[PDB]
């Protein structure tokens, strides 16, 4: 997109787009819908041969050309065993591939919204595309063939916005915990989109903890038509409606509900007769808004007011007409005002795209999936939040912006929400800590974005819910917002490898079979015999979540912290922020690294004096700061 790297916090000038060289020659490998291949995100000026280190190819036809992969996108593979070419007829997969990893396209904007360069987070990395996902749904057969092909063929990171549509599977049952545990070996990081179920609680998918699980969040950008009455009250609106601008004057203002059969603004709902060169205000449902927009247009309406169901406004209504979304009750002041005043008009103020501090940002999306993790009440999640809400990025030449029939818009970008948006931006950020960290395992590049993750927006107040406007928690937003240029220098990591793995396969409970399903072999019956890890809280991970049997229980967790910084002679200090109800004491509360001792252990007791409540840890040298969340459950 043209303005996430910025409010990343990503440039030229320093820090992780510099020390990871734009992600030259790391290669991501994007699980989706397939991708457009004649699309100016997968140009290859200026980039080097595809190294032989590469083993994967491009599955060609009259539909998918040898010419579609070139040195930028350098790999593309179909797989629909479970029920045609990796061409993208959709789109999704066109926006993350080139969110994740998109070269540089000057002047890119949907019609002149979000105006800017489109870049993907790891400009100059190269894109190999698994298409795993088709009109009937994404079968778990494929996610993993394309998984394991995407390990054989060399990927450096699996960037995968596919997830299940509700609450999620058990981890033996779902492809990407079994790809992602394979991954690990190799040291490629698996990112995944945490699912669009909030806000309601336990909704969180791809919730391994070898996978990285990404939530959404707004960025400080609006698409802005305002809404002004003729007594002078004014409201926020959102729209992208792209054609020839509306008259900079007031109209008469008439709602459907009064001026027709149906205030939802079905097909042949209107009297003509009574919205002739009127604006019209209809409620959400039944129909799309933009179909609600071609009614209005039908029946000699100037524009159009859609009022949606929720008290937030999200950007995404492509509106062929002249029309504005507003909210739930500033719907009604609209309509009360309609109905009873004398002369009711209306001006609509096209705005255009808005940058600044209001509303705040970050807010966790109200679709973000939530935990706490449904199967595994010990390992929080989501992990981490990234720019998922009317995201720009590249899309399918063979899809409209919207279904309806009048719709036949053709664009090379446009604005998407979901964690599907979130999770290649994450993507992105880890090709370039792999490129300025080639030793690191996939954990450590994981830990080092958990344990730099930004809590409080730019306002300063803990980053906020838009399900709730109040507080957020770590069930919405993990460790909290990534930052990739902190990441890049977290100073300790917590570091996890396949064995650590199958402890956590046996501290859940997990027979031999089952293990074998991630293994890849016949293990013997008495396997776990061989493993000790206890609660699957003890698994070392960079944030910490208690479920408390009782009132009074009290529970102790062990991690190891692995110095990564430039200097061996380092000295930590943890600072605890208890949750409300908790005591917390951590032992030792100084670590002391030294050539002779780069990993150091301590153990923290949780300790119930009683439901769910938060808090942190932290530690901190003269430059670092390695901070983790704790959430509890009674
Ligand atoms: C292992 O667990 C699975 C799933 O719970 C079960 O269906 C299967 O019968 C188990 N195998 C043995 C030998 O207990």
């Amino acid at each position: 997109d043209t303005h996430t790297p910025e409010f990343l916090g990503d440039s030229s000038n320093s820090g992780l787009w510099p020390n990871g060289n734009y992600g030259e020659d790391i290669i991501i490998g994007v699980l989706d819908t397939g991708v457009w291949p004649e699309h100016p995100s997968f140009s290859d000026s200026d980039m080097s041969d595809i190294p032989s280190s590469w083993k994967g190819t491009c599955e060609t036809s009259d539909d998918f050309p040898a010419s579609s992969c070139n040195k930028k996108l350098i790999g593309a593979r179909a797989f629909s065993k479970g029920i045609d070419s990796p061409r993208d007829i959709n789109g999704h997969g066109t926006h993350t591939s080139t969110t994740a990893g998109g070269s540089k396209v000057q002047n890119a904007s949907f019609y002149g919204y979000a105006k800017g360069q489109a870049r993907g987070m790891a400009t100059k990395a190269r894109i190999a595309v698994y298409k795993v996902c088709w009109s009937a749904g994404c079968p778990d057969t494929d996610i993993l063939a394309a998984m394991n092909q995407a390990i054989e063929d060399g990927v450096h990171v699996i960037s995968m916005s596919v997830g299940p549509q509700g609450y999620s599977p058990d981890y033996y049952q779902e492809a990407s915990a079994i790809g992602a545990f394979n991954a690990v070996k190799y040291g490629i990081i698996v990112s995944c989109s945490a699912g669009n179920s909030g806000p309601k609680p336990l909704t969180a998918g791809n919730i391994s903890p070898w996978i990285l699980t990404v939530g959404a969040s707004t960025i400080d950008r609006e698409f802005r038509a305002d809404v002004v009455l003729g007594d002078g009250r004014t409201f926020k609106g959102s729209s992208l409606y792209t054609g020839e601008p509306l008259q900079d004057e007031f109209f008469p203002l008439v709602y459907a509900g009064y001026a027709g059969s149906s205030r939802f603004c079905t097909n042949g709902s209107l009297d003509s007769s009574k919205v002739q060169g009127k604006i019209v205000i209809c409620d959400n449902g039944i129909i799309s808004r933009e179909e609600k927009g071609n009614e209005v247009n039908r029946a000699g309406g100037a524009g159009m007011i859609d009022v949606t169901a929720e008290d937030f406004l999200r950007a995404g209504d492509a509106y062929l007409f002249p029309a504005t979304t507003v909210t739930l009750t500033d719907g009604y002041e609209i309509e009360y005002y309609s109905v009873t005043s004398q002369s009711p008009t209306a001006k609509i103020v096209f705005l255009g795209t808005v940058i600044g501090n209001s509303p705040p940002a970050p807010k966790v999306a109200s679709f973000s999936s939530r935990g706490p993790n449904l199967w595994t009440p010990q390992i929080l999640k989501p992990d981490v939040i990234a720019p998922g809400v009317a995201i720009l990025a590249g899309w399918s030449g063979a899809a409209h912006p919207t279904d309806l029939d009048n719709d036949d818009r053709i664009v090379q970008f446009w604005l998407d929400s979901g964690t599907s948006m979130a999770c290649p931006h994450v993507s992105g950020i880890v090709a370039l800590l792999r490129k300025a960290h080639p030793s690191w395992s996939a954990a450590a590049i994981k830990s080092a974005l958990m344990t730099t993750a930004y809590n409080l927006d730019n306002s300063g107040e803990t980053i906020t819910d838009v399900a709730t406007s109040n507080a957020s928690t770590p069930f919405d937003r993990g460790a909290g917002h990534v930052h990739p240029d902190s990441a890049l220098d977290p100073g300790l990591v917590y570091d996890s490898d396949t064995e650590d793995y199958v402890s956590f396969l046996c501290a859940i409970g997990y027979n031999s079979t089952l293990i074998g399903i991630f293994t890849g072999e016949v293990p013997p019956s008495d396997i776990c015999d061989n493993y000790k890890l206890g609660s699957p809280g003890n698994l070392n991970y960079p944030s910490f979540s208690v479920a408390f049997e009782g009132d009074t229980s009290n529970v102790t967790y062990k991690r190891t912290v692995t110095n990564v910084g430039s200097s061996s002679d380092v000295v930590y200090r943890v600072k605890v922020n208890a949750p409300p109800s908790v005591d917390v004491s951590v032992s030792p509360s100084s670590l002391v690294f030294s050539k002779e001792n780069p990993s150091l252990s301590y153990e923290i007791t949780f300790t119930s004096t009683l439901a769910q409540s938060f808090g942190s840890i932290e530690w901190s040298d003269g430059t670092h700061s390695v901070r983790s969340p704790i959430a509890i459950d009674w």
